[PDB]
């Protein structure tokens, strides 16, 4: 309501610590100690033939 | 998957043991000490007449 809510610190603390989240689901996905989502994935491709 | 597996050290020795072992089956085949594949084949003719 632009003027109900003082409590816009802890409101920020709380959407920082969801990016943080975010930034750390962007890693810890190290299938092979080479994290897929996040660093610099090398674009590879899966030889099937 | 062209990046999945680190271990292509050891997937390169598997393989130089693998063409060592090619190696050695080329010679020991020493039918009289003249081993066939390798060593020294003189590429000879049987003469049966």
């Amino acid at each position: 309501g632009s003027n109900s809510d003082a409590d816009r610190a802890a409101l920020q603390k709380e959407v920082a610590a969801q990016q943080a989240e975010l930034t750390r689901i962007s890693d810890t996905t190290t299938f092979g100690g080479r994290k897929l989502l996040d660093g610099s994935f090398g674009t590879t491709s899966f030889q099937v033939g």
